[PDB]
């Protein structure tokens, strides 16, 4: 109540518990998760030795990439409304073309998207902002002034501050945003006189979406606030948080989740101890224990790392070398199941996708997981693909479908599907290529052949229906539209050719 | 705001901050990987004796070339597409054999490809320009005025000024690229006079990508400034810088990547050491410890007018072998020439080869030097045509960039090299064909004109899709002569 | 009792069972809207039976956050050790006026 | 097991080497370090002992130990564990 | 048996040292720490007697026990117990 | 053989040799004659004016790769012939390797 | 701060309010 300057003291705390808080347990994570996916040793490793660390997230992501990317980077038709039959087909794809013509193809590509699924996988965070911005250059015929712009950006998560106890992007009491917002932005908000810190002065700023009660009344809705550093502020009431805090693995209740390193960490310290602990095996075979008294070979042997041929001693003839006993070939094969450990964890590729040649794709490629890591890092997506769809459903352009006929308008106030549908080739119907592919144009056009032997085709399926019958081969192969139209659904060439000239022949 | 000599000396104290820091460490830390990649010793090196060296890298260099030789300079297939399912084959493939016509076999070829990954693997910054020049040499038929064509070459990384800042190519507040733009060049601007420093003065120049505010306003688009020696400078606006600072090995947040050596340091060292060891205790097994000093015991003495040096055994070698393992766990997993069905996928890519993950995230950050390049091409470029198996093509200044890339069938993703994918659809569908054609025939399941495409992607595997093979057939005045008429009536 | 000094590494074997049980699970109940069934009255069957059917497995399914509630139910059961969920009900706001 | 197994390998690395008082102040530095010399002083009789190693059939067990998530859940511990096997060799 | 085994491999990681009394007070820090080094202070005997080791075939009948569950009930140790073994291998 | 450190003596020998070699070459790239190379096969230009290239090497005898004639035999011939037969078998012949 | 951290709990519980025998859920 009537609080406004200790609302900046109030959001001068918070932002430090934060950085505290934040800081310290979320950076040393996922600093973990970087140094494990970049190789360099852990740090237990004694000085004179290898401190090999084998790299295995990296190969991790890189192999849980080319699902999502077929599924996110390519086209818009994966959503459809379906909605209320009156005002269906001048809204749907309507939407669907403006929201993957702003958000792909109008937001630096998939560029924020890739570098968003690397900081949700690696750095233990995903999440961006949606702002505006104000168009220049006009012609002073194109007279393009003062347009309005919808933009996103990568937060840099590590400059994320939040309350840990959200659990979802619709509970933070307090969302921070850290930015840098150079001097020239300090200007243009207008204050002559800067922080403690050339014009680029590195100066650092902050944005805070928070609910409060300045009015003397009841906590308000979202106000956006931009504590720089508790001086001249930029405060307004917010409408919806532009955020999705990605965690890419749906962890227990918190704010913040797990990453690859919290699934692989395992896995890359026993190939690790295992690479270490081979090594020193083959060094303490090729090298052989030599048991030698002192006052001959003074010189510590220079530890057995010198060649010279023979061993001796002095005048002594006694010699104590020991050899080491050998190890067995299964360690090898032991190493192959720590692939297969990834195979058991994220590597589908074991076999290029997963008797009848090992049905179901090997059982899914014995049992993998990715199907479902894919599922649940589309629901990681899911949300977010609906946010900043309300972020573009506003206002952006007059753009038209170009998918698969030409002519459209804008698409300006329907809904936002008030969900996502993701099913298509994951833990939903989900049947990937060649599985489906196999089983669907074998078991169906053998049956369909043997009654075309029997009783013939015009009982069962027609070239009508023929059109879907291979446009899911097609669609398998990847080429619906270009190469083989086939639709023949109704069409004047139909009659010609299927009314006329083969009822006729 | 309205500034126009005080940018000259904020740009002036930026170009000289980032000399200092950027060329002072990127200079040693580059020169000490090329001396350990030479062979040239540490310094440590007592006098009075051999300094032999034994280089490693380079033969993980020599190792690691030729696989990203065979995983991209093999067809145009290196980067696909996969715009909106409108038009692919009229824009899409287009312009990815335009960008893949031009760049490489127009653009010196693949050469400008090894000086970037040399950039990128050895000397530890790997980035490269992209420019525009004016064509010349017209007929006053052959009628050639006005056309101009986009070049890329190396930056010289050693000239490469950057804050350190960055953390991503379109994130850095200052770049600073130092060529050389000779007198002729200078010529060519229209400068009249000269700079601090025979018609070659060997001058130096540099150009300048920057944010600022010239106008009296907020950030508006890139600044492009010729600053040489704070002179007539040439001031542009400019959409996005090209350049693409390839690190190598997708290092943390900083702007400059490792190299080879960067990983290498203790294993090169201790190879080193231990085959000088080696060598030393040979020489000294041959003198042994026993007025004129004696000569070290094996000269011009005969006779010496004394303790037994301690021996030992060479069995150090498998020290040695391990260095292979040390680059067989380091990066040349292949310590072997090649690291059921007799090892399916090239025994699982080598088990897990790296060196496909360093080839995707190379594309990966090609694809902005691809972005980069399509807009200079796009932005206006030519009445060009394609050669694209089939003749006839429109002009290229104004399609859609559809502005997204891929590497879907080169690397990490499905992606499985040519034999793998080649050998594993064929022999699947191939078989299904053959048995339901015994079952029920040719055209019951995928037809004729489908067996086009089934030949197709063995061909594109091959390298000779439509001109030797064309077997299209797809819906023709001989399809109908071929497929309705003589086969339905046969 | 990792005494200090000496590496105290730890090796899951409880996760690869989880991961191992959880796909077969999903593919057996997340597939399709024929899981379930309610066969009543030979007469009064087709009236609403799969129509009541098709409105729970298009509600709670492919209405409410999917199966995410019913997965992480059966992580819960399944390692945390206590797998159950709680059924509310909520208004519906956004009018035109 | 694993634990044991590679704190085995270190004791194999480094060997029981006990040495007496008034030499060696340095307890060998572990004996194993970038240094390698033992030096006492002038006594020769030094008592270095070896463990004994151990057989890597220790490893044998690890793999029923996935037996053994073999036998009470995880029974495919392989890729899959006439009428060429009807109902996925009976669920 | 299983927990025999271990405690066999736990005593031949250790090795039965036995000191003497004035010497080595602290119990060899039960003979595995982070110290390698015995010392006990001017003795230069010492008696570490090694416990010898076990065989393999020990393991051996664990693949019986199983067999014992076969024998009992459980006769389906494998994946299942002319015209390819009819009446599903008589039962 | 048995860690023979005859091969370290050989590289030292081999880099005398190459002074050696590059001597000689000089002798051969000042004016020699127009004589022609019997080098498996006919064409050899005239060898009074080659480039001396300020470089050689000894690195197949040696210290160097210096992997001498058997070793190479069994380990490559072995390898990469198991691997070329299997993808002839499976895969083909232009795919990977091919009769090229 | 407005926004205290209350917590909060609800039981479902069978009893008799009511002066009678023991009532439904609550």
């Amino acid at each position: 109540p009537m609080d406004d300057e200790q609302v900046l003291r109030h959001l001068d705390q918070l932002v430090n518990d934060a950085l505290d808080f934040n800081s310290s347990e979320l950076s040393k994570q996922r600093s973990e998760a970087l140094k494990y996916y970049f190789g360099e040793p852990f740090g237990n490793e004694r000085p004179g030795k290898s401190g090999i660390v084998s790299r295995d997230v990296q190969e991790t992501v890189d192999w849980i990439m080319p699902s999502l990317m077929k599924v996110f980077t390519s086209g818009g038709q994966v959503v459809k409304y379906e909605p209320d039959t009156a005002e269906d087909v001048e809204q749907a794809e309507q939407e669907t073309e403006y929201v993957n013509y702003l958000f792909m193809r109008k937001n630096e590509g998939f560029k924020v998207m890739f570098d968003w699924f690397q900081d949700t996988l690696m750095m233990k965070t995903g999440v961006v902002k949606v702002y505006v911005e104000e168009v220049l250059k006009p012609t002073f015929i194109r007279k393009d002034k003062k347009k309005r712009e919808i933009k996103v950006l990568c937060v840099k998560p590590e400059n994320f501050l939040v309350d840990r106890l959200a659990t979802c992007i619709d509970d933070a009491r307090f969302l921070c945003h850290r930015e840098k917002y150079t001097v020239s932005d300090l200007r243009l908000l207008g204050v002559p006189e800067d922080v403690i810190e050339e014009a680029n002065r590195e100066v650092w700023a902050s944005e805070c979406y928070t609910l409060l009660d300045v009015d003397g009344d009841g906590i308000s809705e979202l106000r956006r606030i931009l504590y720089v550093g508790d001086y001249i502020i930029s405060n307004e009431p917010w409408d919806c948080r532009p955020f999705a805090d990605l965690n890419a693995y749906r962890i227990a209740h918190k704010f913040h989740g797990m990453s690859v390193y919290d699934k692989i960490r395992d896995i890359q310290e026993i190939r690790s101890v295992l690479m270490r602990n081979i090594m020193d095996n083959i060094y303490r075979t090729n090298q052989g224990r030599s048991v030698v008294l002192d006052g001959q070979v003074n010189l510590e042997d220079l530890l057995t790392n010198e060649a010279a041929g023979i061993v001796r001693v002095k005048s002594m003839n006694s010699i104590t070398p020991l050899e080491t006993p050998q190890l067995s070939g299964e360690v090898y094969g032991m190493l192959d199941r720590l692939e297969a450990d990834r195979g058991k964890r994220t590597g589908i590729t074991d076999r290029t996708r997963g008797a009848a040649m090992s049905v179901n794709q090997l059982m899914t490629a014995a049992e993998q997981q990715i199907d479902l890591i894919a599922r649940m890092f589309a629901e990681t997506g899911v949300k977010r693909l609906f946010q900043l769809l309300h972020d573009h459903a506003i206002k952006y352009q007059n753009q038209e479908e170009v998918f698969q006929l030409r002519g459209k308008w804008v698409a300006v106030n329907p809904a936002n599907w008030r969900e996502r549908s993701d099913l298509t080739v994951t833990v939903g119907i989900g049947n990937m290529n060649k599985d489906q592919q196999m089983l669907h144009l074998m078991r169906i056009w053998e049956m369909a052949q043997a009654v075309v032997g029997g009783g013939g085709l015009g009982v069962l399926v027609s070239e009508q229906n023929l059109y879907n019958i291979l446009k899911e081969v097609t669609e398998n192969a990847g080429y619906k539209d270009p190469d083989r139209f086939w639709t023949n659904p109704n069409s004047p060439e139909a009659l010609q050719a299927k009314a006329i000239r083969e009822q006729k022949e």
